[PDB]
């Protein structure tokens, strides 16, 4: 509350650390469905169904231009990429499996880097 604060957690490396995580997600062999925005002209149903499209290149540009206020808003966009994937792709598909694999990969790196 006013003039009553918990001890200050050091957030000065968060930007660099999120960038490193994002590099590792970018270079994973199962990243290919997530590298670029889904082409809304060429994928029937995507535009109407997926209310907030998100992809790694869009996260990279947001990160590089100071559009994440804190590390949690960064995680929310990464998770959005996988939630969108699950919404549109069957679990038993190459892309569906890719999304589950990348979500797992991400959540481990997230815990190990920050928790």
């Amino acid at each position: 509350s006013m003039s009553v604060k918990k001890p200050k957690r050091d957030d000065s490396k968060d930007l660099a650390l999120c960038s490193m995580i994002l590099t590792e997600m970018e270079t994973h062999e199962d990243a290919w469905p997530f590298l670029l925005p889904v082409n809304l002209k060429l994928v029937p149903g995507y535009k109407k169904v997926i209310k907030k499209p998100m992809d790694f290149s869009t996260i990279r540009e947001k990160l590089s231009s100071g559009q994440y206020p804190n590390l949690e808003t960064f995680a929310l966009d990464v998770r959005l990429v996988f939630d969108n994937c699950e919404t549109f792709n069957e679990d038993d598909s190459d892309i569906g499996r890719a999304g589950h694999n990348m979500r797992k990969y991400f959540e481990k790196k997230w815990t190990d880097t920050f928790k």
